[PDB]
């Protein structure tokens, strides 16, 4: 029955009948015929999950092995929330893994951590953390600033007119017009003291604000347009060369977020006694701060490390963001953390430690937090979207749960390096 | 109906009988008030899901909101590569979309690239990159370097006896007999050039060998161990202080991965016609090469970036990263890319453009890769396991892949920023 | 003779003057006076400083050692006591002059102390070429020393609660008051601070007038944190540099907060000058500049270096004009940017940013007199009367300006090959 | 000639744009003509320049020359190192550095004294090169790792000097550039020059190879010379060296008023994780740039070398039965230094190498006398580390 290209095409520019009416084989024939663009695909068929399935039709017969992809999987996914808003070309998902850890015992609460990844003996080992920690009378964490960045970079005729934009910024009215311009743009837009760089001619500036609990980097960029729309009309020679020159920095490692901090900034404590460490983490205190300073210091400082003091950050950072519908890019930087460990007590033979996460990029509205799944995770912690009464509050609970697991890691990896095999 | 605990563990120690004679609430009365842990009930359930659905079960329990696992899926997921191998306490899985970004010309092949993400716009502008890139005859790209590492620290009682060892291990023959201690422990164990670090009576040491086509770490590790087992036959005095000190790096930004490289280094390029930057990137040469040059280079280093001298690699790899089951917190070092624009051509109005990125950690086996849904993108690309007859050089493919698709992001990307949205 | 000297010392009013070299060195050699005790007997400072030569040549393999180190006709009087001690002579360093520079329509002779063949000459050549594209303009963008302090309390927390404190407007103004009141200069600027766990690193900012700033800013610290231990008596005073000033040592803080003046300088070179003065074109020039500069310094790991040899004329600079010329670690932080200009794009434009050029016409060794004398070649030496600062501000733009002539000297004779 | 001229009458003749017979002369004439040019001419009165030796300095240290700067120079000492005796010379003009620099030798006398050990030698200069394709770069590149491309490459170099002896290369590629880091010892000197000779001769041996390679400068900034880089500290540039010491409890407390434990405290939370915020690279220390510039100007050192030779990063430990011993280590990886050529061709920096020693080639065994003033150089860092550390704990 399959109908001919001409019959199949006049059915598919029949308004009441469309791609609805056609096999996926008629579909393919009319795409492999050059009569339809291949990514138009998901305009003309009416269900999500038939688009991804033709798709996926079209993408096999290209491969060298037709088969490839019979254990990606695709049916009975909710494409609606994903279509026109966090992927495109989709031709199914890849499930990770999720695993839990806890309970974390943080500022006088319980979180059961939500971990997604496929490194064996992870959250195994970060639950081993996390009980050294609850039976150690738990961690303690704050919150040290907020605020995303958008680090645009304009271009003046010479360096003298740069310094005069700079120095026009840094005026109470000048920075005021500036800040006007943007917090106009959002409810939760809020200018803090702007950071600017010269480098000849150029000025970057570096624009920073809270973003409710949002991650922010959307609305910053909104609020960014609009104060360099503003002011252009005070400085009409200066040109404005890309609405991010770097200097944000987002997802490349880089000092600035490092010193200046971005999105959240969190520090996160506990003191183990000495039997905790004994009896859960198999180890001393002499031997754990012996292990942190050679290695998380002095040898992430040999190794010419910008940020990098700590053991395995990243691994909590990333579980946890992949998770909790994160952009898990942004671990670049949202695992910067130097991890310390002195000796407390009587005989100093109980572990103070802390962990310190300057640059903590994190959300749980909008992105990937949108998807049920990863709200699941959210719900978990009970930091799922946002806080009506005290906007921030969420994301702000999800970067001390990132922090304080963060410290869970680092108290059981450590603890195993300072033992040995 | 549940009946009392004493009775239940006659029937479950019972071996033709076991948990299945057992009702849900019967194993969760057993686990509450000891007799089992919580980790151990697959070690002692009938099937892998229906101890992920205890484990649930048991969470829910504990949460504010007992109806927060919900929506994340656990049903039909083939556990029995997962138990045991890449997760522990599991509670279901986390849905990743992933798209599709092709066809990537790259040394005269076409490679259709999955991406995991949930990042809008992502995807499609990858797509965008690598439809330029296909129209200016392609990109081409050569493997510079092979080879993961793991970097120890060892103390001597002095910095003249570490010194007495670094010497050493200089010489032909101590670096022989360490070498034929390493290469026993693994067929691709195979110990390059040892990079050495002093600090006092520090000594870190950085073993750097191939792995065939996985990434690595576990082999290098164990090679590394029977290494240091034999140094210390020669300076007993020695003390292992850590296995990893650090200076491997991994997991942590590091300037020592970005200059001597770890794991796959890699460079990639093309040349991109001028009338497909007009028609295609909607942008100029002149235009992108003013947009690289003050983002990418000057902007990341008003920053402080060490090997962030890129746009968005960090993107790119992830997606990749996730979609191939490769360890995504290696996004930290193994986005580490400079991206470079210049005029090319008769007209010298054709777009030159590389990246080099020095330390891809990946591979195609163990891990993550061990999974099906992981193995079907892996499959896509045609580099799924290890390659027989020429081991690592799907491993090495995937690096060039991955590194040519950050290319293609990184086009896309500038020239929406050089267009000015 | 041992005694009949011994009592010549006591007498009130007779003193060592009344002796000779030889006899005063047979009292310490004997044990009959103490080594450390020359300092105060003996009235003289050039006589202090041989009879010390003279003790130390007889420790020494080769006695001779000191022979050609000269000491004798110097100014001992403003060395002694503020500036150097244990002092043998003085080290000579040849200065040459390069210029003239002109910048912000003036002309600059600038004083290079420098043993470098080649280096006065090569600067002298980017003046020239500078000169004949119509000089060098210069901005001073920051200014303000600092010092990083680290302190300490019990936990985390509370470190984090005198971070939320110095960031209230009415904390800031109690330590502002404290700081403010040890000297006239002494104006707090905002606070910078990091914690790391129960560490909080503290970085206080301030002009300091012409002065490079360290001993005021340090000696107004001190006093900033004794109120602040008021408030917080948990507090421990760990070290009054934590490493967060940066000091001395290569710092990104350095390079993003700036320290001292930060300072831009910008001139554009024509093609014709370029082929004739420089030996190259704009072309190669740029080319070499990204090449070199940028993308050649983040290869090999470069926070803040992406410059030719900005630190050999910051150092030369730096030793004639009695700086503290250990601060080229930091001072000589430079991008160095090259870009076509004009009609066809032939002209070079040429800029320098330095963000954290540490440096003074007043204190330390500016009051020596032959440094005095290169620092008022230049129209800085001292304190500027009529506009504190200024003389200070001036040297800055001054030297980032000579920094820009050799970067286009050097990359001129690097791109000709 | 000039002798048969006045003053007066030579600077009319330059005047009219139309040599001298004495180099005292030329300078006083030079200063003469510069004074039309300042606002101030008298500001040169007391800037010297009588009875200077400038036959060595002209068309070799400076142009242009005007007179000199007298420096002051104390002496730290004597500073126990390896079983011998040192008296440091440090010309600086900030009070009270020598002092606090000799309190720091002085601790170390009292516990035995110090330890260093030279761990790496060898200068280097790090060239920029394109090609058309990284393709092409990494054809390069891989030539360059074969052991008869670098035999070639070390041939040629080796064939420049004396002393010119090729090390391992280390290459990095950006695109269609290749940076080649070449690097050698060169007997006493810091070697500068001999390195960028050699280079030369070795990249025009490449482009035999390689004809369609451009050199596009013969430094790239891969060296890296007199600029803050990584790479110096991660693979040493010129003289990596280590320096230790343990001074006894009772001298910690006596000599440096405070504790082993103070000191330790103060060693981590300043020199580590105080320089780890700061975003530090090689800048783990308190203030070995004070020293190492001291010692640069009185010695006839590159003072602008300064950038890269400070590089420190100073640890400290308990030690002893009671752990109430202080430990410590000075690890310095880039030193770059030499005792003949440049500012110690000079007659007063060579006072100063006399005194240490070390002044000119070592005869027996060339670049040992370098090596010995590296060693010199941590050695009296580790003195400064000391003090200043016990001053800020107090
Ligand atoms: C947390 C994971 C699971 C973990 C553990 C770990 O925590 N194990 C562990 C403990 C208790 C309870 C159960 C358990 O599985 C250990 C380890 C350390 C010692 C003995 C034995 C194992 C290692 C390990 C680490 C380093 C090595 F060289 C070899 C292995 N890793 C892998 C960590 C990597 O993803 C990052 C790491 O490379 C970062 C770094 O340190 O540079
Ligand atoms: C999702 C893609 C990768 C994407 C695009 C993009 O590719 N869009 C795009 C494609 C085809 C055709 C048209 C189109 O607009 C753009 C973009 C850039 C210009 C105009 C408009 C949008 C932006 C974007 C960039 C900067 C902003 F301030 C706001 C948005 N992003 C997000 C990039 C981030 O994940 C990393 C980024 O933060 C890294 C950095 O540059 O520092
Ligand atoms: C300014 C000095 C005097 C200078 C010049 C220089 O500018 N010469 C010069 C010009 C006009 C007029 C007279 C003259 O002597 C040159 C040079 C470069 C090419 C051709 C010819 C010379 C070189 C030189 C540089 C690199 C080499 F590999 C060999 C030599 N140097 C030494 C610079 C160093 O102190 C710093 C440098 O190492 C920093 C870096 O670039 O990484
Ligand atoms: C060695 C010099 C002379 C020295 C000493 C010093 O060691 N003094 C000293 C010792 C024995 C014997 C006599 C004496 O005068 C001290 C100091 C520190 C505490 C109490 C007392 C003094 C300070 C000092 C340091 C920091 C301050 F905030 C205020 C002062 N400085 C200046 C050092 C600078 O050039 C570099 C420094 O800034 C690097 C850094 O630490 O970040």
């Amino acid at each position: 029955e399959p109908r001919p290209n001409e019959e199949c095409l006049q059915i598919l520019g029949n308004a009441e009948k469309g791609a609805k009416f056609l096999s996926d084989a008629e579909i393919i024939q009319l795409v492999n015929a050059k009569h339809i663009p291949a990514y138009k695909l998901e305009t003309l068929i009416e269900t999500h999950e038939r688009g991804v399935s033709i798709r996926r039709q079209l993408l096999s017969k290209k491969l060298s092995e037709p088969s490839s992809l019979q254990y990606l999987p695709y049916r009975d996914y909710n494409y609606s929330l994903v279509m026109g808003a966090c992927c495109e070309n989709v031709i199914g998902y890849m499930p990770i893994p999720v695993g839990v850890a806890g309970p974390l015992c943080l500022d006088e609460k319980e979180f059961q951590v939500p971990m997604a990844t496929t490194e064996g003996c992870l959250v195994a080992s970060t639950n081993r953390g996390c009980r050294a920690i609850g039976l150690g009378g738990g961690a303690s964490s704050r919150v040290l600033a907020d605020g995303m960045t958008r680090g645009p970079v304009v271009r003046l005729p010479r360096a003298c007119d740069s310094a005069e934009v700079k120095a026009w910024l840094e005026t109470s009215e000048g920075f005021a017009v500036i800040k006007e311009a943007f917090d106009s743009t959002s409810r939760f837009a809020r200018l803090q003291k702007l950071h600017t760089s010269i480098a000849g001619r150029n000025l970057y500036i570096r624009f920073q604000s809270r973003s409710g609990d949002a991650m922010g980097m959307n609305m910053i960029s909104k609020g960014t347009e609009k104060a360099l729309s503003k002011l252009h009309e005070y400085f009409p020679e200066m040109q404005i060369l890309a609405v991010s020159g770097n200097y944000c920095t987002d997802k490349k490692p880089a000092a600035i977020n490092w010193i200046e901090g971005r999105g959240k900034s969190v520090v996160c404590e506990a003191v183990i006694p000495a039997k905790v460490v004994r009896e859960v983490l198999k180890t001393t205190t002499e031997a754990m701060i012996e292990v942190n300073i050679n290695k998380n210091l002095v040898g992430s400082a040999m190794a010419g490390s910008i940020g990098g003091y700590n053991a395995h950050a990243a691994n909590i950072v990333t579980a946890i963001y992949i998770a909790c519908g994160q952009d898990a890019a942004q671990n670049v930087g949202s695992s910067n953390c130097i991890t310390l460990m002195e000796a407390s007590g009587p005989t100093n033979e109980d572990l103070y430690i802390s962990c310190t996460m300057p640059s903590i990029e994190i959300g749980t509205v909008g992105g990937g937090t949108n998807l049920l799944p990863q709200q699941a995770c959210l719900q978990m912690l009970g930091v799922q979207g946002a806080c009506k009464d005290n906007p921030g509050e969420n994301a702000r609970q999800l970067a001390r749960i990132v922090c304080g697991t963060v410290m869970a890691g680092e108290l059981s990896l450590m603890a195993a390096l300072a033992a040995g095999h």
